[PDB]
């Protein structure tokens, strides 16, 4: 299980949650592909705190190193019923 939101850690705010919801951002799973490095600098956050959590998540999944499967989840969402 993997999900991100406001309150998970002393840093993120409900305000940022609205920004992600606007882009229909996915759970922490998608974050792995997101531009956390760029976003972190834009907002001025500490990427060190983010990477730390990731290492712990993967650490529990498996002691040894291993690359996960990032299946393409990009929906066009065009030519849809506007009315």
């Amino acid at each position: 299980m993997g999900v991100l939101r406001v309150g998970l850690c002393p840093g993120l705010t409900e305000e940022m949650i609205q920004l992600l919801r606007s882009h229909r951002i996915k759970t922490v799973v998608d974050l792995v592909s997101a531009d956390l490095e760029e976003v972190a600098q834009k907002c001025g956050l500490s990427y060190k705190a983010l990477v730390a959590l990731r290492r712990v998540l993967l650490a529990q999944f498996s002691a040894f190193p291993v690359n996960g499967a990032d299946l393409y989840e990009e929906l066009k969402t065009s030519t849809a019923i506007l009315s």
